[PDB]
C-alpha cells in the first residue's frame, strides 16, 4: 500500500542529487514550476471537489474560497513578484570594512519536507509547497492519511505536475510519518496540533534541520459591550461552523461582556436554528472518533446547551452546538476544541477579561476582538500575545498574501504567505566583495 | 561557587512575572537599556583586556576591534534606528477582504536564554543580547566556563546594568546549562558546536521554543590563479591565525589552484615563521585539552609540515603551523580545527573545487575566495552553500550591521545582526481591523 523505507528513502536521495545539480537555481525554472502546479491544480478541480466533499462535506463555494482559490490566488502573486524577489539586495558598506561592495542573497535550503494536515489539505500542502518552490528547493509531500481522497488527488496533482526526483508526495501513515523525520532533511513545514510539533522538532533536532510550525490553542472571539451585535453573530456563523469548526484560527470560545451575553445569544442561536438545522448542516467530523470525542465533552460539561448537541457518529455529523454558563475550569475549556460547540464565557472588566485570557489559554494562533472603540480594541490584542489577531473580523487575514500568517510559543513558530513564504523557504546568505 | 537549581527557578520566574508587566513595551525603554549597557561596557575595558588577555591571550587592539568595539558599533546602529524599527508596518488590504486596513506588529518572545562560547565571549554574548533587548525581551545569559576571568567581568557588566528581573547573568557548567534548557523561555541563542546546537535544539522541542544556532563548520579558502598573493597571505594571516584560529569564520583549510600553490606557500610559509616564530605568537588556546588534541592530529597527518609544529600543553601554546600536500582523508580534514594549523590542499580547475568542497564539507559558516576574476569568483560562490561568503577577504562581514549574519545546515540556522536581530528577538503578528 504505502512506499516501503527502502523505496522513501531511496526517492529522498534522488531529491538530494537533482538538488545538487542546481536545476533549482534560476527564476525561468521557479516560474514555469510555478505554472505547471497552477495548472495542474485546475485540471483536477472536479476530483477536489467530490474528494473534499466525500472527506470532509465541503461544499463547492468553501473549495473555491478556502482552497483551490486560496492557492492560485498565491501562486498568481508569487508569479508576479518573484522576479522582484530573487534579486539580490545591495546594502551599503561601513567604513570599518571600507574599501568593500556587499549585498545579500537569499539562498535554498535544499530537500524539504512538508507534513499536511487534515482540515484544509489543500490549503496547508500546496501553499507551504509554493514557498519551497520559489525558494528553489525540492520538496517531499505527506498529505494526511484521515483524509484519503483528497490525499489520493494531491498525490495525481503533483505527479502530473513534477517529477518525482523534484517534487514528490509520499502518502503514508505514523510509521511511513517518523521514517522521513529521521532523514536529513534540509527544511521541515509542519502544520498540526502542538503535540505533535514537538515530536517534529525533536526529529529535527538530531540533523540540525530548520523548521517552521504551525500549531493551534483557543482562539478566544471577545466581544465589548459596544459591538455590533449582527456584525458580531455573522463572523461567528462564519469563522465557528465552517468545516465544523475544524479550523485553526475558527473562534474556539466566546467570551462576551455580560451586558451583552443576552442579546447576543438570542440573535445567534436563532441563526443557528434558521441556516443550520441539520445535523450534518456544517459538514463532516474527519474521523467517527472526533465525534465521540466532542460527545463525550458535551456529556461532561457544567454548561448549558441552547441549541443543537444531536451527533450521528456513523455519519460523522455533530450539530452546531451552542453551550452557555461556561467557566474556565470546564471540560469544554480543557483543550482546542476542533468542533462544531461553541462555549460561551463572560467577563465585566476588561482589564480582567485580558488577564484570564492570558493565564487560562496564552498565545492562541488569532485574537479576536469585537467593538467600536479601536483604542480598547487594538489596547487589548497589545496586551494579548497571539500570531495574529483582528478587529470586527475572522479569518481573513489568512487569505492575504501581504500578512505574515504565523503563531507563537504553543500555537507556533515562523510565518509565510506572500513574500514571507519567500523568505521562510531560503536563508539568508552575506557577501562582500573586495577589489 | 554556581547557583543553586532553586534559585535559578527563583531567578528564571522573576523574569517572566517581569516581563508580564509588560515593563519592556515601549522604545524610551528599549533605548536607555542599550545606554547603561554600553556605558557598563565602556565603564569596564581595562577589565576586560585583562581577562581576554588572561583567557585567551587577545591584544588589546583584537579586544579594541573584535569584541568590545564591536558590540559597541551595534548598540550605536541600533540606538540610532530603533525609532524606525519599532513603527508598526500598514500593509495593503487585498480586494477580497476589503473593507479593512491591515498592518504589521514585531512582538516580543518574552524570557529568553542567551548561550556564551568560550572564543569571543564578549562580542557573542552581548551583541545577541542587543538583539534581546531591542525585541522587548527580557534576558538570562549563561557566559562559557571555560573562561573564568571574561564570565566573571560579563556578570559585572551585566549586574551593573541591570536589576537582575530583566537582564541576568548565571555563570554555571554543563549541569547549570541542562537545567537552564529544561524551563520554559520562550526565545533561545545558541553559539557553539554543532552536537551541542542539537542538544539545545533538542532541549527546546519540549517547550515549543524557537531557537537561532549560530554553529560551526570547516571555511574554505579558495586560491584562484590570478590572486593576488600578498592579500591572500595578509588575508590568512590575519583570518586563520588570530585568537590561535578558535573564530567560527576563521579560514579553517587553504585550497589552492596547483599553478599558484608553491608561489602562495612560498609567500605564506615566510610570513608566518617571521611574524609568528615564538610558541605563544598567536595567543592561548582555551584549555590544555584542546593543545593535546591539536598535536595528536599533527602526529596522524599524511601531509607534510612546513613551519610551526612545535607545541606547549602547560601553557596552553601551539605554533602557527602549515601543513602542505593534504587530502580530504587527511585527520586534518575530518573536525572543525579551531586551532593555528593550516592544512594545503590543492585543485585543478574551479569545477572540481566546487564538487569538492560541496562533497566532503558542505555548508560552512563562510565561503572565501581569492581571484581578480568577478564572474569566477562569485560563480563559485553561487555554487557552494554557506552561510556567509566573501571574495578577496575574510571575517570583516562579521562586523557590518547591515549583513545578517548566520550560517545553514551544521553551520546553524538564523541570522542577525542589526535590524536582523530586531526581526529575530520578534514575532510577526499581522493585524486586520475591520469598521
Ligand atoms: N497554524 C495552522 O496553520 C494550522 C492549520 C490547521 C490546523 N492546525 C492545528 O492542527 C491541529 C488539528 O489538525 P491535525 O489533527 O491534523 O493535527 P496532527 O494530529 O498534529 O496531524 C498533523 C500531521 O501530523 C501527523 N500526525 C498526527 N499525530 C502524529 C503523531 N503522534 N506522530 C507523528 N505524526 C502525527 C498526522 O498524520 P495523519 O493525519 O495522516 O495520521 C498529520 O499528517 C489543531 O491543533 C490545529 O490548530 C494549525
Ligand atoms: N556562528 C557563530 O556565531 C560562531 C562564531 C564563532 C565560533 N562558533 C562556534 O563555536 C564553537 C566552539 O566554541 P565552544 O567550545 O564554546 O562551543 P560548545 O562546546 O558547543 O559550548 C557552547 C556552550 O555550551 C555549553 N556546552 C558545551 N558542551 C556541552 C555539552 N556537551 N552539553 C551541554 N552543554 C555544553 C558550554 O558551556 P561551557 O563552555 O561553560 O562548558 C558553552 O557555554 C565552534 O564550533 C565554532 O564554530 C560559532
Amino acid at each position: 500500500n504505502y512506499l516501503s523505507p527502502a523505496k522513501i528513502d531511496s526517492l529522498f536521495s534522488a531529491q538530494k542529487a537533482y538538488f545538487a545539480t542546481r536545476a533549482t537555481a534560476d527564476v525561468g525554472f521557479r516560474k514555469q514550476s510555478l505554472e505547471r502546479l497552477k495548472e495542474a491544480v485546475i485540471n483536477n478541480k472536479e476530483a477536489l471537489y467530490s474528494a473534499l466533499a466525500e472527506d470532509l462535506g465541503k461544499p463547492k463555494d468553501v473549495v473555491d474560497l478556502a482552497e483551490i482559490g486560496a492557492v492560485l490566488h498565491e501562486i498568481d502573486f508569487a508569479l508576479a513578484h518573484l522576479d522582484e524577489w530573487v534579486a539580490p539586495v545591495s546594502v551599503p558598506s561601513p567604513d570599518i570594512i571600507a574599501p568593500s561592495e556587499c549585498y545579500v542573497v537569499q539562498e535554498p535550503y535544499g530537500v524539504t519536507y512538508i507534513i499536511g494536515p487534515f482540515n484544509y489539505p489543500v490549503n496547508l500542502t500546496l501553499t507551504p509547497l509554493i514557498g519551497a518552490i520559489i525558494g528553489g528547493n525540492t520538496c517531499i509531500i505527506k498529505p494526511s492519511e484521515t483524509t484519503p481522497e483528497t490525499s489520493a488527488v494531491i498525490e495525481k496533482i503533483i505527479a502530473e505536475a513534477f517529477a518525482p526526483e523534484y517534487v514528490a508526495v509520499i502518502q503514508g501513515g505514523r510509521d511511513e510519518n517518523s521514517h522521513l523525520l529521521s532523514l536529513p532533511f534540509d527544511f521541515i513545514f509542519f502544520t498540526g496540533s502542538p503535540n505533535v510539533g514537538k515530536v517534529v522538532m525533536q526529529a529535527a533536532a538530531k540533523h540540525l534541520t530548520p523548521v517552521v510550525l504551525e500549531l493551534g490553542g483557543k482562539c478566544p472571539l471577545i466581544v465589548l459591550p459596544d459591538a455590533d451585535l449582527d456584525q458580531t453573530v455573522n463572523q461567528l456563523m462564519f469563522g465557528k461552523f465552517i468545516n465544523s469548526g475544524q479550523t485553526c484560527i475558527a473562534p474556539d470560545y466566546l467570551y462576551v461582556h455580560y451586558s451583552v451575553k443576552d442579546a447576543l445569544l438570542e440573535r445567534l442561536v436563532e441563526r443557528v436554528k434558521t441556516e443550520l438545522p441539520e445535523i450534518n448542516s456544517t459538514g463532516k467530523l474527519v474521523t467517527e472518533r472526533q465525534v465521540q470525542r466532542l460527545v463525550s465533552l458535551l456529556e461532561a460539561t457544567q454548561g448549558q446547551v441552547l441549541v443543537g448537541s444531536q451527533a450521528d457518529v456513523s455519519k460523522r455529523a455533530l450539530s452546531a452546538t451552542v453551550v452557555d454558563g461556561v467557566e474556565w475550569n470546564d471540560p469544554l475549556m480543557s483543550e482546542e476544541l476542533f468542533g462544531p460547540i461553541l462555549p460561551v464565557l463572560e467577563f465585566d472588566s476588561v482589564r480582567t477579561a485580558i488577564d484570564q485570557v492570558n493565564k487560562h489559554h496564552p498565545k492562541p494562533l488569532a485574537v479576536y476582538v469585537f467593538g467600536k472603540d479601536m483604542d480598547v480594541a487594538k489596547g487589548i490584542i497589545n496586551q494579548i500575545q497571539s500570531g495574529d489577531a483582528q478587529v470586527n473580523g475572522v479569518m481573513l487575514h489568512a487569505f492575504s498574501p501581504y500578512l505574515p500568517f504565523g503563531g507563537i510559543g504553543a500555537s507556533g513558530m515562523g510565518e509565510y504567505h506572500g513574500h514571507f513564504s519567500y523568505l521562510t523557504f531560503t536563508h539568508k546568505k552575506s557577501v562582500r566583495i573586495v577589489p
